[PDB]
């Protein structure tokens, strides 16, 4: 049929329990992840496809970017914690691999200011236990999918996206067939 093990997905040989129903893992360093968020948005179109109750989560990852990439983890769950995702995911990308004018805590800091969450509010959420809780979170989410690249998305724990199935030579085209695979997957 249209939608195939092999083809547009793959099956996880051990699936996780109570993982999120839509789990995409991302990191600010990765070209590709740029791809999918600045010029594809396979986020936002997967959301818009998404049948009615099933949400979509975003986790970063840590083995690009050393030190720095440590540092966009918490910040990610500051902007989860927070929920100021939407705020931040577009200049945290160009300040990492567009501008390279990320470079330090501190310069992941200046951007959530300006983006209108207030420095001490942002020191808060950096130093709180639920902040710690959600770096946990991400990292075992990762491990637990023995996630090996990035970016990657994950269906009720069980089913792999695979990209790499779907016809590339038309964007439009591309991001239609992956958020409808998605769609597909939550429904079965």
């Amino acid at each position: 049929a249209q939608y195939e093990d092999g083809k547009q997905y793959t099956t996880l040989e051990k699936p996780v329990a109570g993982a999120p129903q839509v789990l995409e893992f991302f990191s600010f360093f990765c070209p590709h992840c740029y791809q999918f968020a600045e010029v594809l948005h396979i986020s936002d179109n997967v959301k818009k496809k998404l049948p009615e109750g099933v949400k979509m989560t975003k986790y970063h990852v840590n083995f690009m970017g050393g030190d720095l990439g440590k540092d966009l983890t918490q910040a990610w769950a500051v902007a989860m914690a927070l929920g100021v995702e939407d705020k931040v995911t577009v200049p945290l990308f160009e300040g990492v691999q567009k501008t390279q004018t990320i470079r330090s805590a501190s310069d992941i800091r200046d951007v959530f200011i300006n983006a209108g969450i207030k420095g001490e509010e942002y020191d808060a959420a950096w130093n709180s236990f639920v902040v710690k809780s959600l770096v946990a979170q991400q990292e075992k989410a990762a491990a637990d999918v023995q996630l090996r690249g990035v970016p990657a998305m994950f269906v009720n724990g069980k089913y792999q996206l695979n990209p790499q199935g779907m016809d590339t030579s038309n964007m439009d085209v591309f991001v239609q067939q992956y958020a409808d695979t998605v769609k597909y997957l939550s429904e079965k």
